């Protein structure tokens, strides 16, 4: 008697990447786990780090793959089947190049931008119809390649407000779960 939502934070494992742009997904997930009150434990049948509990009024399974961005699909897929979670009930948090730094957008399906983690997930699920909480990071300075840019740390001026942004992403995420996409994205969007 359940059928929970799967909330997935994308990022790369290890201290080496903990603070890079490509790890926004992990940062948000760590905040959500802090709201639920439990630390992550390894889900042995999938190898993913997981937290289960009550979040935003419903049952949630919060996860972080402890395998590299490129192969995240391998753990997210099994995890989804483990709990019989339909794609529409899957929420993936990730950094986004096509949106200005500090902006947060919510989306169901659609393109994947330049995010390799997202591709691996949609590849494993066999569909792109899952929700995303897109946390803007902006576009790289000049001629620097997107893939390289997101593997760097935030500039000192950016680092000042990443903590504010992560908390807003987590709220945006909770708002999505509780209220639904349309209400949530009407509140969180502005242009």
């Amino acid at each position: 008697m359940a059928e929970p939502l799967l909330v997935v934070g994308l990022g790369n494992p290890g201290p080496t990447y903990a603070k890079t742009r490509h790890n926004l997904g992990f940062m948000v997930a760590d905040v959500l786990a802090g709201r639920i009150g439990s630390a992550f434990k390894v889900h042995k049948k999938s190898g993913a780090e997981v937290v289960t509990g009550r979040l935003a009024g419903t049952t949630v399974v919060l996860a972080k793959p402890r395998i590299s961005m490129n192969e995240s699909g391998r753990q997210v897929g099994p995890l989804a089947k483990f709990y019989s979670v339909p794609p529409q009930q899957i929420v993936v948090i990730h950094d986004e190049l096509d949106i200005d730094f500090g902006r947060i957008r919510l989306k169901l399906g659609g393109g994947e931008g330049g995010h390799n983690g997202l591709r691996s997930v949609a590849s494993a699920l066999g569909t792109k119809n899952f929700h995303r909480v897109r946390i803007g990071v902006g576009r790289p300075p000049g001629r620097k390649d997107p893939a390289a840019f997101v593997l760097e740390n935030f500039t000192s001026a950016e680092r000042a407000e990443v903590p504010t942004i992560v908390e807003q992403a987590a709220d945006a995420t909770e708002l999505l779960i509780a209220q639904g996409l349309e209400p949530a994205q009407n509140t969180v969007h502005a242009w």
